[PDB]
Order: structure tokens, then C-alpha cells, then sequence
């Protein structure tokens, strides 16, 4: 068995773009693959972060989770402030990666904008990362390109440090499994829907109340064919929200066609925003269940044991290759 | 109860300047101040160690500073590695730090000079440096000169989280007991990481090492043992390393060796170190076989912990970590 593992920003609340990529499939992999999912609070501060905002954003994150089908059973989930292994094998890793392989990166060249003096958490970002991931002996990270010079640092200081010190990390790759329909903003479906937009109506998060789906879906771009056709380069916004439908529906874009021959946008849209309210209130409601129970603490409290002992054995490893500590 | 806080570089050495210059009071000091004394093995990987030297070095610090006198029911001595809340601090510690404020400290730019391959640790070490000392709300560190700059940062990293989180850390101040040189070069310093041997004399030294290395230190060519610190910079350091640790003034010993050469004052130096020294060893290899150093060390790394966790506990509640409610 394979083992994957995801970081989640804990700042960003769920869209429908990212259930429907990369988060649904999980329900059934947790089944067939080892699966972490790691809150990363530590990477939250590299930024400037509210402390009450931040802490409640990480229980948010952790309900949601939960909601949508995660088993913690099955799964790990767990706070990555709650493993010291993680800041500790941070710290090994700053230690063999080189400062030219950070100055390089281009998610610190950008963040760096409109900054002027950053912070050395922004330029020290990957390593904690490629820690997160090497620890628990990773097979496969689920990002996508965006991600990609960070999942290549990673397997080159996994591959610095085995050639180094003898072989202990697991070479990971970056792959979704299973991954579903890349979906598109709502204002703008030639552009990724994804949760920092500044303009709100480009997504849906899984939290936003019936109203609010309603009038996004009313808002989102079509064209003025008239036809429900999927056709990506000519009809984007269409085609876009025919993924939505087919994928949280069940029903094959052909079918979906095939039933809305001769009707408009109006009602096709109507059916939509249905759809995905139908699609949200059983995950909304457990997930008011879950951030009103005691058992989300406890839930929280041993994916935090179960991922230490993992990653601490790790940490034991890495200083004995290293030098560090003793071994009484 | 002030808080004193040393770091030990299980990389380097402890040597006879170190002693003279702060370590020999601190077995006065431990029963005055709440002392931590931190063998800082985190600190020496920024650069390549050999493993199984770092890890025998570590222990070896530890017995020599039991040795010396140190005190493990007054003092705190520990091993940083075995404190998560070190690297957890310093990652705090990093994400309130300015890349520019790194990158202009001196330190890293002599450790950096000649080497291809600096690592990011080299760089970024400054911020675990403060997070060793701000967690135990540190008042006092002992350091060289060499080390006020990463002082000054960790006042600032202090003082710039208090303000944005409220008042949690203590702002620490540089202690800075003769200045020794180095036997080789006796312009500068007496280092714990020169790249010469023979610039010091380490407190592990046999009675040969020592001899040869004082005999070896280098003087000037007149000959007239006489403090100048200007023109006779070897002799004059020779003369201080002396005064310190026999108890007489530089004056006495100048009248002493009045119409003296060098070579009888070297081999009665050579002898006073070594008288210096012998005791020393003799309980370090005590230590060094007893079951009860790795006690010491467990209860040390207990103590440390038990601070340190709750002050990591207290950042990460101020800064939104976890769930610390
Ligand atoms: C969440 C971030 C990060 C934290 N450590 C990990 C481990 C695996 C995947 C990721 C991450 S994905 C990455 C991102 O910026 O998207
Ligand atoms: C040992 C080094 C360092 C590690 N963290 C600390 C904490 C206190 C004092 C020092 C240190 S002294 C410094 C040096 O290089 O001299």
C-alpha cells in the first residue's frame, strides 16, 4: 500500500473546484491508500495571520474535513503544530538544502510582491514542506503544477540525504489519483476557480448557504447561444458548469446534453444551483455537528498521536544519521 | 533569581581562554542565578559533522563541564535536540525575522567567505540562537564580543513579538575574566572553533599537547618577558594566561623573570596549566565512565523541557497555532 499525503492551508475555506478536483475522490482512496491530511498552521504564519481568525480557520478546516467523508480511522488528521517532529526535521533540512535552491523558488519570488522586506519563514517555506511530506516515508503528494519546483526540491533533499547518509525517504511523486474535472471560475472560466480570488462570486465554498449558491450560479457567466453544449474553447462558461453538474449530479455530460435540448440557461442554471445546494446541506449539517461536539478535539487529539509516532521515529532516524543527540 | 543561559558548541572545543574567561565562574554563579548551560548539537550541523565525532563530542562537553564543576542539582545542563520546543521556537522565531536582518550579520558572512554549498541552516541559524535563549525568559548570556550582533537580533526578535503579542519574553542583555589570544596568532582571539590546534589549549589536552603547544606559541625575536601588548603581543598573552590561573599580577611575574628567557617562563607556564588541568581530567573520565552522566542529562533535558514547552505553548497561543485555548 501506497502512502499519500496532503498538507491543507488551514486560511482557505473549501470550494466546490477543489471538493470536485482533488477532495471528493478521497472518501473511497482512504480505503486502498495510506492517506495523511495535515493542517499546516506552521506554514499559516510565514504571512501575516489574525490569531483568532487563524485559530478558528484550523477547527473549520478540521469539521470540514470530517464532513465531507473522512475517516479518521481509516486516515490520519491531524494540526502539523501538534507534531514537533515537523519543525524539528525543518530544521535538519534547512540544513542540506542550499540558500541559492531557495532564492530560486518562484512562489518566494512571487509572495515577495508589493512586500519589499519578507519574512525568512517565506524563504524557508519548502523545506518545512519537503518535512512534512519525507516523514511519513510519502509515495504520492496530491498537487498539482503549481506545486511543482516544491515537490522537485523535496525529492532532491530526500535524494541529497540518502545519497549522503544512506537511504531513509521514500522518493515521493506529485499525482492526483483519480482526479476529477479541473472547474473554472464562475466570473472568469478561463481562469481556475480557487478560494483567494477577490472577486467572491468566482467560487462556491462548501459553507456558503443556500441564498448565497443561488445567486452565484444566477451571476455565472454563460454566453448568448443559448444551447447546453460542451464546448471549452467556444463556450467555456457553459462547458464549466457542466462539469459541475455532471460530476456532483452523477449524470454524463452526453445525458445532460441530450436532456437540455431546446431549453435556455434560465432553467439549466435553476437545476444547477439545486444541484449543488443538495450537493452541500448533508456536509453543512454534519459539519455543524462536528464543530459543536466534544468529539472533534479527541478526533483531533489522536491523529496528532498516531501521525508522532510516525514522524518522531523518522526524527529518531534522521538525528542518528546526523549526529545529533545520543543514543541512551 | 536572574536566569543565565550558555550555549555549548559540541562542534568545537573548550578551551583554557574559555575557562579563564567565564566558565571557571560559573561554578560560583550556578548557586547565584538560575543557570542553563545548552550543548547546542542543532547549531553544529549547519555545516558538514562527522557523525559519530558530533555525537562523542556532545557527551564529552558534558562531562567536562561536570568536571569543571558544574552543579547538575543548581544548574540545568542539556542537550538542545532532546527540547522540541527549540526548533518549534525557532520556526516562530523565523517568521518574525527579516531576510535582511539575516543576511547582514557578520557571522554569516566570515562562516560563509570561502565555501561553496552554504547551506540554509547558515544562514538561519540566528533565530534558533534567539529561541534558545528567549525561551527560558532568559536575563543574562555570557558571550564573546564576536557575538553581539546576534544578541542585539534576539532583543530585537524580543521586543518586536512582545509588542505585536503582548509582554512574554524577557529582553536579555550580553554579559561579557581576561581576554586570551590565540598561541598562533595572538591578535586575535582564543577560539573554540579556530581551524589550528595549536592556537589553544583545550581542557582535554595531555601533559605532551600541552608542553608542545605552549613551547610553540609564537613570540617575538628580543626576548625580554615584558607585557606589551603593542609590540610583544605573544608574550604578553602568554604572561595574562599565566597571571589568571597562578594568581599573580603580570607585575609580579615580570619582576619574577627579570634577566629570564622565554624557554624557562614557557615550561613553568606549561606546568602551571597543567597543574590547572589534571584535576579536571581526573573527574571528566569519572564522568565520562559512569552510568550517572546520561542521568544528569536525562533530568536536565526534564527540566528544560518543562520550561520550554510552556513558553512554546505561549507563542503558539499568541500568534493562533493549534488549539492552546
Ligand atoms: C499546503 C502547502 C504544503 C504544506 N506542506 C505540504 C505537504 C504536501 C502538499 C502541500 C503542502 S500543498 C502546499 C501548497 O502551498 O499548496
Ligand atoms: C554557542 C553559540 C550559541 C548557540 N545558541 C546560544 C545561546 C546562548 C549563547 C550562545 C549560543 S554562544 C554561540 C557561539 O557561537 O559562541
Amino acid at each position: 500500500m501506497k502512502t499519500i499525503f496532503s498538507g491543507i492551508q488551514p486560511s482557505g475555506v473549501i470550494t466546490i473546484g477543489n471538493y470536485i478536483g482533488a477532495l471528493r475522490q478521497f472518501v473511497e482512496l482512504q480505503h486502498e491508500y495510506n492517506c495523511y491530511f495535515c493542517i499546516v498552521d506552521q506554514h499559516a504564519i510565514t504571512v501575516w495571520q489574525d490569531p483568532h481568525e487563524l485559530r478558528q480557520n484550523i477547527r473549520r478546516l478540521a469539521a470540514l474535513y470530517l464532513a465531507v467523508g473522512i475517516d479518521p480511522t481509516q486516515a490520519t488528521l491531524f494540526i502539523q503544530s501538534e507534531v514537533p517532529a515537523h519543525a524539528q526535521a525543518a530544521w535538519m533540512l534547512q540544513c542540506i538544502v542550499y540558500i541559492g535552491e531557495l532564492e530560486r523558488m518562484t512562489q518566494f519570488k512571487e509572495k515577495s510582491a508589493g512586500k519589499e522586506a519578507v519574512s525568512a519563514g517565506l524563504l524557508t517555506y519548502p523545506p518545512l514542506m519537503a518535512a512534512d511530506i519525507l516523514l511519513y516515508n510519502t509515495d504520492i503528494v496530491p498537487v498539482g503544477e503549481d506545486q511543482k519546483q516544491h515537490i522537485e526540491l523535496t525529492r532532491d533533499l530526500a535524494e541529497r540525504f540518502n545519497k549522503r547518509y544512506g537511504e531513509l525517504f521514500t522518493i515521493p511523486e506529485a499525482r492526483i489519483p483519480k482526479v476529477g474535472a479541473r472547474i473554472m471560475s464562475l466570473v472568469d472560466p478561463t481562469k481556475k476557480m480557487s478560494k483567494s480570488d477577490p472577486n467572491p462570486k468566482a467560487y462556491i465554498t462548501l459553507l456558503d448557504d443556500a441564498k448565497t449558491i443561488e445567486k452565484k450560479i444566477k451571476s455565472a457567466v454563460t454566453d448568448s447561444e443559448g444551447t447546453i453544449r460542451y464546448d471549452k474553447e467556444a463556450k467555456p462558461g457553459i462547458s464549466n458548469l457542466l462539469n459541475i453538474y455532471s460530476t456532483l449530479s452523477g449524470q454524463s455530460i452526453e445525458e445532460l446534453e441530450r436532456q437540455y435540448e431546446g431549453k435556455g440557461y434560465g432553467v439549466f442554471k435553476a437545476d444547477l444551483a439545486q444541484v449543488v445546494i443538495e450537493t452541500l446541506r448533508p456536509i453543512q449539517e454534519r459539519y455543524h455537528h462536528w464543530m459543536e461536539s466534544e468529539e472533534l478535539d479527541r478526533v483531533l487529539d489522536e491523529g496528532a498521536e498516531k501521525a508522532n509516532r510516525v514522524a518522531s521515529e523518522m526524527v529518531r532516524k534522521m538525528e542518528q544519521a546526523m549526529g545529533l543527540g545520543r543514543r541512551r
